[PDB]
């Protein structure tokens, strides 16, 4: 019939974007079906090179040969802590306090620093990988871990309120300004035979927030 | 004061864990849970090495020196486009589902040439069915895990016999915390 659009996304974006995005796309433009995939950045990129995926949705920085990049939107990071942990007193958190082993972060796509990548001068803080690298590919795992009170972590804005914990066992606090953020952008091959699909995708993504 | 590493397959986990774990934090705050979603063979392989302490799988399943307890039986339902001929029915006989119209995952879910969808997510297949590229079969836990407006995706039960999967729990018989495993499996039974 009509060609489908094979779209990929990282684990820190996919589960928290697709189940809301895809139906809207099906509504405004059912002309194209979407083939949903969730994976890591490198394998996603490799699937983009081999044409297995038409386009991917990843967080900047992202620079690959013969691949275009349209910065879709800016997503701010919030912090997640158990109900007991004293940092509930603060209504805003210093970015440095998250540099002890209390912080839990996935191996790929979860780190909220050094991908914010400022274009002004940055202070090279002598760097301590002083956090725990959880070898999981799901933010929900760390959500449960922190909810138990086994540590604290950082979540993108899309993810924070996507759980079934009764209010007051896991709690989210906003950063102290300036707030750290990732730039959710779309990547697709140069000379991709169907630019219109890329435009429809990008547009429908950018306006996913607008209620109906 | 000790972490219990639970696992589950991709067609069971996503529709169980988010409700299951807050329950096991509610009745068992003494124990932190480390969940993980993966394939059957790799879950078994991780249970053999102790990287996981328990796994929530689908029968039939059997592994050396590993106890199996059938937690519950979960029926299947036919996922179809809003504009299917099958919409004007009360049920669907099991034989009707053999075609390239039937979208099934591997590993995923089973009952012979169909259309195998090379994904680990039932959601991909769901969106495919919404788009209208044939029908599929979803467990009871998945049939409502979407945000599609009514009149886009229709679900229809089977006519007897109703096919189902026996969701069970598996853990090493050498495991020194059978009480914890019992509480876990019990809570899994509760959220069904």
């Amino acid at each position: 019939l009509a060609a489908p659009l094979k779209v990929g996304a990282i684990y820190t974006i996919g589960p928290y974007l697709f189940p809301h995005l895809i139906p809207q796309l099906h509504r405004v433009a059912p002309q194209m079906p979407l083939y949903i995939e969730e994976n890591f950045t490198h394998i996603l990129r490799d699937k983009l090179r081999t044409g297995e995926l038409d386009a991917i949705i990843i967080a900047l920085p992202f620079q690959e040969a013969d691949v275009l990049t349209k910065p879709l939107f800016d997503e701010p990071f919030y912090v997640l802590m158990p109900a007991d942990h004293p940092w509930t007193a603060k209504a805003s958190i210093d970015s440095e306090l998250l540099n002890d082993k209390s912080l839990l972060l996935l191996g790929e796509g979860h780190d909220f620093r050094d991908q914010v990548l400022e274009a002004c001068p940055t202070v090279r803080k002598g760097d301590e990988n002083k956090h725990t690298t959880v070898e999981s590919s799901s933010l929900e795992t760390i959500r449960h871990m922190v909810a138990s009170g086994l540590g604290v972590s950082v979540l993108p804005f899309s993810a924070v309120d996507s759980h079934h914990y009764a209010p007051g066992v896991i709690e989210v606090r906003p950063f102290s300004a300036p707030v750290p953020f990732r730039t959710v952008a779309i990547a697709w091959r140069a000379s991709f035979p169907r630019p219109r699909a890329i435009e429809v995708l990008a547009d429908s993504i950018r306006l996913c927030s607008v209620a109906r």
